[PDB]
């Protein structure tokens, strides 16, 4: 087994506060988008966007570390709603 933050995913730049400004239903579809992609790579635990962050930022719980793992491993780099996002361990630490 592993300490919580192994089975947890920072993924930065999905948005950027801005986009919810004239519609908030959007932050809600941004949401659901990164439940549905983020279910590819194992059982989410927990997710949440902190929505106003400049950074765009996004936190993915997973049932397992080899699940998160995956979720890096594939989601770095890839482009979504015109973002090119970045996705990384969490550190246990990092509040957003
Ligand atoms: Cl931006
Ligand atoms: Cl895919
Ligand atoms: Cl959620
Ligand atoms: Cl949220
Ligand atoms: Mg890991």
């Amino acid at each position: 087994g592993s300490m919580r933050h192994e089975r947890v995913v920072i993924i930065k730049n999905m948005f950027h506060p801005m986009d919810f400004e004239d519609d908030p239903l959007v932050l809600n579809e941004i949401r659901e988008d990164l439940r549905v992609e983020c279910s590819k790579f194992g059982q989410i635990r927990k997710l949440l966007l902190f929505d106003r962050h400049p950074d765009g930022v996004a936190s993915v719980s997973f049932r397992d570390p080899e699940e998160a793992d995956y979720c890096i491993q594939t989601l770095d780099g890839r482009w979504f709603g015109g973002r090119q996002i970045t996705a990384q361990a969490w550190d246990g630490t990092t509040d957003y």
